[PDB]
């Protein structure tokens, strides 16, 4: 295993974009999973549609919240369209899916990893982008402008987020992770976790749950 890992560098990710006032999150973690491993296994790096999963992945609640393992499923099953042809509206509307056209990228599965252990996760993120998940309601990180992170906060997890990497700042060991709140938060949108070693929940819940698309 690498030291330090940044798909940021590789041209896998994508810039970082507004959520706004929709609980979203479980969306815009899924997608930024799949724009990823599309990228490493195509050679392009494409835009994909949030908005197609909170209208058509129904087993989630559109705006209300959902869940990154079914939003997941459905692209594995369904595929996701471009984000040119089914744009973000911070609102839940008709599934559409089948009326916007333009091409569709498709997975093969999705892979679950073990939570609660540093060891696994960093296995998976070498790998390609990982869904994860963190404790935001903390004011500490609402108001993060930047450094390695550690709390105050609970694991008492509510917001899906994507670690593109992981590394080493001189001494501390942190996980790369792109937000969705736009580039005015955190180091320009992003967020350097400090690394909880071993058997552990995760600095703010990170290790409690983590899903991954898989793609042939
Ligand atoms: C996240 C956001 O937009 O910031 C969004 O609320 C969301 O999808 N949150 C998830 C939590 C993460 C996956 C950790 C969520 O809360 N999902 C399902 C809601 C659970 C409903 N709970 C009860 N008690 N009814």
């Amino acid at each position: 295993l690498p030291e330090n890992v940044d798909w940021r560098k590789k041209g896998a990710v994508t810039p970082v974009r507004h959520q706004g006032s929709c609980g979203s999150c479980w969306a815009f973690s899924a997608v930024a999973t799949v724009e990823g491993i599309n990228k490493i296994r195509t050679g392009k790096l494409v835009e994909l549609s949030e908005q197609e999963l909170v209208d058509c992945e129904r087993r989630s609640h559109g705006c209300k919240g959902g869940y990154p393992p079914y939003a997941l499923e459905y692209v594995a099953k369904n595929g996701i369209h471009l984000r040119s042809k089914y744009p973000y509206k911070a609102k839940q509307g008709t599934c559409r899916a089948k009326q916007v056209g333009g091409p569709i990228v498709k997975t093969s599965g999705v892979g679950r990893v073990q939570p609660n252990n540093e060891g696994n996760l960093l296995n998976a993120i070498a790998k390609q982008p990982v869904s994860v998940v963190v404790e935001s309601k903390g004011r500490p990180f609402q108001l993060y402008k930047g450094g390695i992170f550690e709390g105050p906060c609970g694991t008492k997890v509510e917001h899906a987020v994507t670690a593109v990497g992981y590394g080493k700042s001189g001494g501390k060991g942190y996980i790369l992770i792109k937000n969705s709140w736009g580039t005015a938060w955190g180091e320009k949108g992003y967020i350097r976790i400090k690394r909880a070693p071993g058997n552990s929940p995760g600095v703010c819940g990170l290790y409690k749950s983590s899903y991954y698309p898989t793609k042939n």
